[PDB]
């Protein structure tokens, strides 16, 4: 399978909730799924190489791990606590979600699954998508999305 990302730029005032998101397109028991979300950077010939934190949390902190029949999501520690909250559905959309933006949030954020059987890593798939947290006059009202 392979990650679509619909939008690749996100632009959204300070102090807005948004909600980022990738989807499995293609082919997706006794099948396990970790999911993550970082930040990184569009390097000359790697992108999503990196794994930088987003709100001071790592993809460890943030990753889910689930059967290929379970949807999941993260903790109400880490939304309460962070204002974060990842999930996965049973349909291949898998997001998180920030709330009360600050300017510190922009960056380039990468989901990351990785589809196990077995003990073994049969897919590992990346998607990309820019985070732009504005201030002042020029910022929009609410966020605005470009389409990839
Ligand atoms: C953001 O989401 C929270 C729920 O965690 C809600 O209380 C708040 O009103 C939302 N903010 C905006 C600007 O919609
Ligand atoms: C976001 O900010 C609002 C104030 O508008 C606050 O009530 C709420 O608890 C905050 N949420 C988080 C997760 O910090």
């Amino acid at each position: 399978f392979k990650v679509a990302t619909p939008y690749s730029l996100y632009v959204c005032p300070e102090g807005q909730n948004v909600t980022l998101t990738c989807r499995l397109l293609g082919p997706v028991h006794d099948v396990t799924f970790y999911k993550t979300w970082y930040r990184s950077s569009r390097g000359e010939v790697q992108t999503c190489s990196e794994r930088r934190p987003i709100r001071q949390l790592t993809f460890q902190d943030l990753h889910l791990h689930h059967g290929g029949h379970q949807a999941a999501q993260t903790s109400h520690d880490l939304a309460q606590r962070h204002g974060l909250e990842s999930a996965s559905d049973h349909h291949g959309n898998f997001s998180i979600t920030m709330r009360n933006l600050t300017l510190l949030d922009s960056g380039l954020y990468c989901c990351l699954v990785v589809e196990i059987r077995h003990h073994h890593s049969e897919h590992r798939v990346h998607g990309a998508m820019e985070l732009q947290v504005q201030t002042g006059k020029d910022a929009p009202s609410n966020c605005v999305v470009y389409p990839s």
